[PDB]
């Protein structure tokens, strides 16, 4: 579904639940900016050939980015994407989405992506 | 400012304008699918880098890539899914680019809903 930028912050303050955090934007973008320890899934002409391809396990990508598990809350982020619907069919952000949704239970997506939360929450955006 | 899905359609529908549509989107996202005949200035480490460093002229930028420049001209810059200027976090590509654009043309709007928005709505005039 989607989770908004007050509850992010307020599950990464918290240990209530272990949240795995994927910003799916460019290398750049990650790089000159980011929510603090997200794991960058780089929107990639490789990172997308592979996702789609199905020649990566999701869980050890992440393992090759940075404890997995199913239930684990997951929140993938873009730049600004609002939600689920108002994703073109066939983005990267999408096809991501797939591969996760087909390994954890809990994936939700930050509404108003990381201009939204960077907006909101300067001090827990690494850079 | 910003320009919405539909004036975008009647802009390129007619020649009223000569309108100049720039796709900010990573590489991979402009070859998946683009607006029919939009330039790609892909978000990349090398295209902001020399962006920001001001070493490229926009306008010579935009010829490269493409396959008449004006600064009168409409030009329209187009993310995933950015809705206004405002919402644009301070330093990311989009932004970087932004500037230099608003360097060289008197009319440089954002397409509110970017191209998600865009490619729901006339899927027979986006080019993959």
């Amino acid at each position: 579904t989607q989770i908004v930028t007050e509850r992010l912050v307020a599950l990464l303050e918290s240990g209530t639940e272990k949240v795995l955090l994927i910003d799916s934007r460019p290398f750049v973008e990650y790089n000159t900016s980011h929510i603090l320890e997200a794991i960058n899934i780089n929107c990639s002409k490789l990172m997308k050939r592979r996702l789609q391809q199905d020649k990566v396990l999701i869980t050890e990508l992440i393992q090759h980015s940075a404890d997995i598990d199913c239930s684990q809350k997951v929140v993938v982020y873009d730049q600004s994407s609002q939600d689920v619907a108002s994703l073109s069919s066939d983005c990267f952000l999408t096809v991501l989405l797939g591969k996760l949704e087909k390994s954890f239970n809990s994936v939700h997506l930050l509404a108003g992506g990381f201009a939204e939360f960077s907006r909101c929450f300067p001090g827990l955006c690494e850079g």
